[PDB]
């Protein structure tokens, strides 16, 4: 097996949340083993670029620190993919963004792809990578928390802004929140619009096992 | 383990030839076990646009076998995607193609994308779009067998270091024909950037294609 140091840009108490991003992965793909930890003095996270900024420094910290515990990769667990450029300069193994690895591996299911998010705009970072083959993107309107997609409303709100944008043509969804990879939402939203709907957190995780794997 | 329906887009009649681009996949990730098979009168496999319409539904042939045979995925090894979007409408399981994936993958290491081909693949140039910042080739080589010469392979990884010398962050093989020589490492070691090697790229993108749905 291999091990990866997955980072969480918001800082979590409990333990079992903490891991909940590293035990999707270690599900999906058995031959990786998550070490997952998150950044101090942060419970809020990043939610701008302010907090973003101030997340830089701790996440290139410890990103430094699973390095030289022997982590094979590196996995900055957020759709923004916060220092993902900054860290690889630094490092010389793979690091791995949530965001990055979202977009790419939706292309190689669909060039015209459409993203669904949860209340933030489309990160930068996907609209970047999608470029113009970002067709649409929406978001469940009425739902400000991750935990609302659970209610019946809240889950009705997200699955209709999936048909929305199956309805404007796109091939295939790719999340840009990974609190959406949290709840298991992808699953049921494929299921109701019949194409790829991309979890941000098992993504992550293919492009992890391709670093490894190809050598 | 999973089964891949691999499509080789040229005619090969040595067995050991055939499933090159199987085994590949197999080391690279053996949960998946891959039946590799080839189309029919494409002795020289498709190389322009007319060889391509030939086997195009000579293509889409095999991918309906495979499926009716039980495949868990398809994989078209061909980095100019030929058939992919009709075989994806077609059938309804997984089918991957080796040019998307070369790309799709390429992006996620870096955003500044070069392409090494031996021109660039339709699908390679809108899936890369603005961030394929350039391309090259190796001179006076036009197969694959040159690049295991001492020239032909100079030649090649010299392709690869104007290539990093452009400022491009990884590298994507354009041609599944690299994939066969294992030209990969050998390149990657020298410019010391990713280089993305297209038949073992789309193994990944089908094991994310099945592991995901589950």
């Amino acid at each position: 097996k291999y091990t990866i140091g997955l980072i969480r840009v918001i800082t979590l108490e409990d333990k079992e949340i903490l891991n909940l991003h590293g035990r999707i992965i270690e599900s999906a793909f058995p031959e990786l083993k998550v070490v997952s930890r998150c950044i101090e003095d942060q419970p809020k996270g990043i939610y701008n670029e302010e907090t973003e900024r101030e997340a830089e420094p701790k996440i290139i910290r410890l990103a430094k620190e699973f390095e030289r515990e022997g982590v094979d990769a590196i996995i900055i667990s957020c759709a923004a993919d916060p220092a993902v450029e900054k860290v690889r300069k630094l490092l010389s193994i793979p690091v791995i963004g949530a965001g990055s690895s979202v977009s790419a591996l939706a292309l190689a299911y669909g060039r015209r792809v459409g993203v669904l998010n949860l209340t933030e705009e489309t990160p930068k970072v996907i609209r970047s990578i999608l470029g113009n083959n970002l067709i649409a993107e929406d978001h469940p309107s009425g739902v400000s928390n991750t935990l609302d997609l659970l209610t019946d409303w809240g889950r009705r709100e997200v699955i209709n802004a999936a048909k929305r944008l199956k309805e404007k043509g796109v091939e295939v969804i790719a999340l840009g929140c990974t609190g959406m990879s949290t709840i298991g939402i992808a699953p049921v939203l494929e299921e109701e619009v019949g194409i790829p709907v991309i979890d941000p957190v098992i993504a992550s995780g293919a492009v992890a096992l391709h670093a490894l794997k190809r050598r």
